[PDB]
């Protein structure tokens, strides 16, 4: 239930946002970076709970999907990490919060958040990288590991359709679901917020399919080889790594955060996978509030 919403100009285009709570009360805003790339803020809407403890919360849709400008006819060389860094900087400026803010980055958003934090901006108080790998290379190795633990028939079904690029078929989708049900979202039927974002991706898949791939594990888009490991030593703020025990973002994928970020803490939500804010709503809230209070 938002205290403000709309768009801000981002050069030629628009970026859509929403604030819950009061921006300039006693506590700095928590700015939420959604995953994908090419996902939407919707699946993160549970995190309005943080306003219960006085934290303003800023949800926004990154350029290319949701309430922001859609650019279906922009291709691979337009959809860059620099673009989204520039958008986040622009957004903090337009909302007048560049002077004081905390970043929570989920999935891709945690990778974007790390790149942003590595430039050592003055107003940043803390960084959370939630369900976010440090490297898509390590991600793809770990996907192969997790996929090898699926039933043999599921493994063959995934392979067949990936090879021939028929991943839009019904049969691939239900094999993909055997993976998602373990490591992406263990709640089925899906939470509305999760479904909401999932359908935003279906309706304009430009960004997600360009940068990531057809789904969470089949990463064949332009971020396939991408790693943020080289900027991690430069992050000065206290950082929290938060994953689910069953997360596709496995302990191996987040290990570089633990070894390279100077000030870093580690939390595993034992009954969660990729969306602990939905899977363990209360425990996620408690963990976040505990971390956030150390910053004020």
């Amino acid at each position: 239930p938002p205290s403000a919403k709309g768009t801000v100009p981002f050069g030629q285009y628009r970026t859509w946002y929403r604030v819950t709570g009061d921006l300039h009360s006693g506590k700095p805003p928590v700015v939420l970076l959604h995953g994908g790339p090419g996902s939407t803020h919707d699946y993160l809407l549970a995190m309005t709970s943080l306003t219960e403890a006085g934290w303003p919360v800023v949800h926004y849709d990154q350029l290319g999907n949701g309430g922001s400008t859609h650019l279906p006819e922009k291709g691979e060389d337009f959809w860059t990490v620099q673009l989204f860094e520039d958008e986040l900087d622009n957004l903090l400026n337009q909302l007048g919060i560049a002077g004081d803010y905390v970043l929570f980055g989920q999935s891709w958003g945690g990778m974007l958040g790390s790149v942003h934090a590595a430039r050592r901006p003055a107003g940043l108080r803390g960084l959370v990288v939630a369900n976010a790998p440090a490297s898509m290379k390590i991600w793809l190795q770990e996907m192969a590991r997790l996929r090898a633990l699926l039933p043999p028939d599921v493994q063959e079904t995934l392979l067949k359709h990936e090879a021939a690029r028929t991943t839009d078929t019904e049969e691939y989708f239900h094999a993909m679901r055997a993976f998602y049900d373990r490591h992406v979202c263990r709640i089925v039927p899906w939470p509305r917020d999760f479904a909401a974002t999932f359908m935003e991706i279906y309706n304009d898949p430009t960004v997600y399919t360009t940068m990531n791939g057809p789904n969470e594990f089949h990463v064949i888009g332009t971020l396939r080889d991408w790693s943020v490991e080289d900027c991690l030593p430069d992050i000065q703020v206290p950082t929290m790594v938060l994953i689910g025990r069953h997360d596709e973002a496995t302990p191996a994928t987040v290990k570089p955060f633990l070894d390279l970020v100077p000030d870093v803490r580690y939390e595993v939500l034992e009954n969660s996978s990729h969306v602990p804010h939905l899977e363990e709503p209360e425990r996620f809230h408690e963990v976040m509030i505990d971390y956030l209070e150390s910053l004020v």
